[PDB]
């Protein structure tokens, strides 16, 4: 009937080909498993289903979530399972964690993402045999996860289509961005993401390091450099790797129970899943995805646009996030307070359950009581979700 | 709320390497997801999400599901999303549809699997480069698809410990096979399969081919030459490719509303939903995954296993198909009266909708009220749904 | 000193993918060596050196020259070596082995040449690693054998730049082919390729398989179907695949010593070595190769055009051979009177001894006197040899 | 009938993966047949025919040979072909343009080699098509130079056999390095490398560097650490990447023509081909490879062991290079003065060429009168020549 969120974690956001180059998913995912299990003081055998949100695990082994679990210490009674809606995958399987609690099928739910972009293999269909001539090896990252299947060029350019729509000149872009940049490297310095962050242990030979400190957010984002950047997807066009997101690794995820069960264990839940929704739009124009999906959100549950007081929205290009602004016409200053995907990475499969996380734990620092959490999603989707404090 | 599947339909099941053998798996689904809407008077536009499940889809492009409904009609303004569990997928998409209803967030739901096997590519990592010697391509099909995780050897190995932990011998194994074998064979030649599956025109440059029937059957099955095959996994093992499924190509889905919805169109359904289960076991003994599944399942309804009257259990492998009869206990003359999948086929993400498939359109001419579809999913896992007729 | 052929043979000109499909080309070669060796009855222990002409190497492993060598038995005290020029690989092997006995360093050569077209690799270079993106699987066959290394296309674009510089109409190359075609299909049913063709066992596991026949002869070529076929190169040219040579396997080699060594040993050589010549023309036009290296070399045997009874040239182009047919203006009767590459093959390493083993038996049956073989070699060079009768 | 060295040139032989890790190897060569036609005074038109040993052609293009002489300046009316002898391939071919101006078929060439082994690309055989498993992407490098296509080991396994059978301690062998690393430490900082080495252009992107030293050369080769390396092919061996040579590119070459046309051009010849010879031994041993063909040279020439004043024999191995000068028993102080190949390098098709180059401008630099350049090659063979001074 209620369904809250006992406890949330993510990993580190990693660089591509960073401190994660050689780390499987399912290893960040066990760690962050691990992780909203101890800080809510739940044991791993209470656990029923483990949901985790995955773009890339070819290569990884038979189902990556089933390893996540195993490895993070739940037993085998227990299920577990992936699903793919892009980039919207890690907030969409908190959703659906959340309805089998709410249909009477579960009771305690570990939901998120993990996504290692790095780890993404080139593959190739040889099967039938190359009987002459030459072939590509594709690029798993940008085939699945990056290239539109429907008119064949990258996300950036269904960016440049909101660009054009919208009329964002490349100073307006490149403004938001250097207001991203600066936003998360203060979240950084003032430790706004420590409770969040879970130490990750890099098993290496040498010795091993801790990752704790998310190493895509840029120190001194000036907009000189920014100015100089050449557009990375249309010859002549605005969007380039300063005003856009990352490639990223990482995991991210939450312990979902409901309202009677956290009251039985004494545990004080960062927030009630009231409402949430999905909607589709074109392909073309596939930053736009948040815009009716926050609208239906928020009709679902009953809120106006001015009731909420803190919104996270992903900022996979400057060019897209402007316009999720724009028509909904929030205030600017209560959306991304710790920065963006432009500034902290986004790893496809786990920025939805990332910027959950830094939704929840900004709700309780500053004591917010109506959160939403959104996405846009390729292919022409989007994600929203509103959460309430309790 | 009470959801019904509406209409179901399936792509004949075909050979590896064979009729689909360069067809993607989108374009399977599309042609599944157009037929359960022209079976049940249902336009496209009328469809608000599209769960399909997949556990190959690397290759394919920015999700599959999306790619599937577009081509299928689907407006832009739905949405559409895969999931992996492996070789439950098929069903437990039809589960997860079912919760999109039963909590209010939808009204129709085309939800099943796709699986094109043939098309799975060979994968590398090649990011960090490699600076000295051989690598090698691995196959996304047996690592992703028939490698446990945990152990590192195949599916027919857990047969394999499944077949010395109930003592099946080797001639009982190509007995149940062989039976497996002429029920399909009898099935097919009085057309037992017409109403559930649709034809697939496959595109070609030199003439379009029709396939409307199931190439892996097989005419004739000799006892004899049952027994000369040696084990394909152990040296000294039982398990064979005579008495294991086989690696195959094929989509599935059915359309998912409410009773009243369905009342409003003037739709017969095929069955009710009125229960269904997942549960996790050891992975080394993966085949008795639809023991404990089928009895969550069956609690769920409060039905007894005497209550079935018709059930289809998918038979992964015959090692693993004896144990659930033995366990279960229920008469086997009603289990998978048209065969199993050591005959028909195991395409791994869409055989979970294809015994629902074959399922429900059984019920519907023999006038069967209970039922109940279960797979063995790697891992350690299996589900179970109960179907009822109205 | 006068060096002589003391005995030749070759392998039956394979198919692409065909009988010879996994078969290395050192294998091939290790045959033909066993052959000249037994045909002449010259022991393994007397052979100084094995000169084999081979174009893709790639993936055959450490020389296998040296390889075919150790398999036809000539013990590790002698020596061999690999040699590419291309298409006149096997022709030139033949004049090198020559000059080793001539400068007094070799007694024995066993010259020739080798070829697996079908065995060639896809390959890439992945030292540096590849960070994002696509890349290509670069066919060794179409790279290192057929695309001119200085404007980028195909060979038989080089033989349309000769088509329109001669002014030789699709009518004119066609009938070229089919009387091509006609003596290689009559040649072949006389037996007038048996005392050449030396039996190749392909090795298998259900059943070896005796290879003594040119597959890629076809039976009933037809004009009026030789002018359907499309243009395989220019969308708008003339050279297609019916009058072209084809992708083949195959190895030929020859028995190379001095006049005095081959009547101590009362063998009766197939002809003598009078001359031989290379000259270097455009790439561009590579086919009018064989133009000015044939008269160099009747110039250093001091013969003139009227005085070959029989000539050998080899046809990798309708287009390219009627030039050099009309510059030279031999008679064309006595041009390969049992068919060209067009017809019978044309493995490149191996081309260069295969019709200098058509020549010599050839010769040899008709009672020749004078002989030439000349063929045309990619990225503009040509060889030519002249042959006398004992 | 008497051939000299008009010019000959080298480049720096760089390290693996290192200045020349983007260069292909025909670049190389196309730098080293400029330089020796400048070093002469004779131009590129006068160049009849270019043979260039090369080992790894793979991925290159047609003929790479054409495409150095090409590059260079050679005119189109010149030929060019390579050959493969494997480490005996640069030495080879100066021995064959020597056979062509002796039989009176050319009367200047440019011969030597070139190799790129940091180029070498990563191979599969995919035209028959897997159907179902992994399979390997064969190193080029490895399998077609270094690995023995007789009993699948590594060359350094048959360095491990030559140990044994000398009985050369791991001392012994540690300390033939050491002196080797001091000669070459010490040849470089006295400049005796300047005259050989031709500055290569490295053509960049983001500024061009000259590369004209051999960067492979270690600085302050310590005999402590040189006994610190594990064994690198035998788990219990000897042999370490310290007494072994290294992977290494790199080209060199030599002009070759008569005596008489040498003083018709007033030409001051490098020195004069007075012998050769090429013999085989057990590839298991193929180490010894120079001990034989090295008598057989001498004996050719008319010449004692002691008559050489200068020798620059091969050293792939710490374990073969002792045994060759144990056996011959020549003057190690007058072997190798500047340095051998494991401190310099080992550029497979190129090394026969390089050691020629450090052999004849150091007999010039000495007042040398009799010189012997052997190697050994892999397969169990091995090549020498004699050089004396005019
Ligand atoms: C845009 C993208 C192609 C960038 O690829 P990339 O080139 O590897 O990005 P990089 O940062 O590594 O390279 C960009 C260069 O600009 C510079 N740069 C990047 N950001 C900068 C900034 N904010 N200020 C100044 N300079 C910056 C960096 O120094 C870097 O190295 P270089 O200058 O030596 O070339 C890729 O990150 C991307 O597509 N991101 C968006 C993700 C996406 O498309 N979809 C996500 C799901 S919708
Ligand atoms: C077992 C398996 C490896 C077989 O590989 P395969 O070689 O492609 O199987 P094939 O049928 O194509 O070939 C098997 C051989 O047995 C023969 N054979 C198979 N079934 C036979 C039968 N019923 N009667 C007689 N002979 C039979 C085939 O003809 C073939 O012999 P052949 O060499 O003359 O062609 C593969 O089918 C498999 O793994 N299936 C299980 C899939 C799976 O694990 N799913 C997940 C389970 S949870
Ligand atoms: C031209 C080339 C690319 C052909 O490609 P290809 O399509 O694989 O050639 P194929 O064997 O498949 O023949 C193709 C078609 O032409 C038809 N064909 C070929 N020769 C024919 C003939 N003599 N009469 C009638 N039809 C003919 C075949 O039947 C086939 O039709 P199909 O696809 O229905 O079977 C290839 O043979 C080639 O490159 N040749 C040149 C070799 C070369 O370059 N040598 C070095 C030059 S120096
Ligand atoms: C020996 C071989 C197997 C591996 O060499 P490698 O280890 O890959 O290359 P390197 O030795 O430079 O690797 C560098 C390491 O060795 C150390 N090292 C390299 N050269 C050294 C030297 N001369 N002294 C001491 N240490 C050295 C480096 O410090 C580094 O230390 P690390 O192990 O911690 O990384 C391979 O290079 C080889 O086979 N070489 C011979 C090829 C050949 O036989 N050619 C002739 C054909 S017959
Ligand atoms: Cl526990
Ligand atoms: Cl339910
Ligand atoms: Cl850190
Ligand atoms: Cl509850
Ligand atoms: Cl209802
Ligand atoms: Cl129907
Ligand atoms: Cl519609
Ligand atoms: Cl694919
Ligand atoms: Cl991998
Ligand atoms: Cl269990
Ligand atoms: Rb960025
Ligand atoms: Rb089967
Ligand atoms: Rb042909
Ligand atoms: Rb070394």
């Amino acid at each position: 009937p209620s369904i809250v969120i006992a406890s949330a974690a993510r990993t580190a956001v990693g660089s591509f080909n960073g401190a994660f180059a050689n780390t499987p998913a399912h290893e960040l995912g066990a760690t962050v498993i691990s992780a909203v299990l101890e800080r809510a003081g739940v044991a791993a055998g209470e656990v029923n289903e483990v949901i985790l949100g995955q773009v890339l695990p070819a290569g990884e082994g038979q189902n990556p979530a089933r390893q996540a679990a195993m490895k993070a210490g739940v037993p085998q009674e227990a299920t577990a399972w992936g699903m793919n809606q892009l980039c919207g995958s890690g907030l969409r399987a908190v959703a659906l964690g959340m309805q089998q609690i709410a249909t009477g099928d579960a009771s305690i739910i570990v939901a998120g993402g993990m996504e290692s972009m790095s780890m993404a293999p080139h593959c190739a269909h040889l099967r039938g045999g190359v009987k002459m001539g030459d072939f590509k090896m594709i690029d798993t990252m940008i085939k699945d996860g990056l290239t539109d299947a429907f008119y064949g060029y990258h996300m950036g350019t269904t960016a440049e289509n909101v660009a054009k729509q919208w009329q964002l000149s490349r100073d307006e872009q490149d403004a938001f961005a250097v207001a991203s940049y600066n936003k998360a490297e203060a979240a950084q310095k003032d430790g706004r993401f420590k409770d969040e962050i879970v130490p990750f242990i890099v098993k290496g030979r040498k010795g091993d390091i801790t990752v704790d400190a998310d190493e895509y957010i840029r120190h001194g984002a000036t907009l000189d450099s920014m100015a100089k950047l050449r557009p990375a997807f249309d010859k002549e066009g605005t969007v380039t790797a300063g005003n856009a997101s990352g490639l990223n690794d990482g995991a991210a995820a939450a312990l979902l129970m409901s309202e009677a069960e956290a009251s039985r264990r004494g545990i004080q839940p960062l927030g009630r899943i009231v409402s949430w929704a999905t909607v589709g739009v074109d392909p073309k124009v596939m930053g736009t995805g948040p815009i009716p999906a926050s609208r239906k959100a928020l009709e679902r549950a009953g809120w106006k646009i001015g009731d909420l007081d803190l919104v996270e929205a992903n900022e996979a290009f400057a060019a897209q996030a402007c316009a999720v602004n724009k028509d909904l016409g929030w205030d600017p200053s209560i959306v991304n307070v710790n920065g963006g995907a432009i500034a902290i990475g986004h790893p496809i499969g786990a920025s939805g359950a990332r910027i959950l996380n830094t939704l929840l734990f900004e709700m309780k620092r500053r004591g917010a009581r109506k959160g939403l959490a959104t996405l846009c999603i390729g292919g022409g989707m989007g994600v929203a979700m509103c959460i309430e404090s309790l």
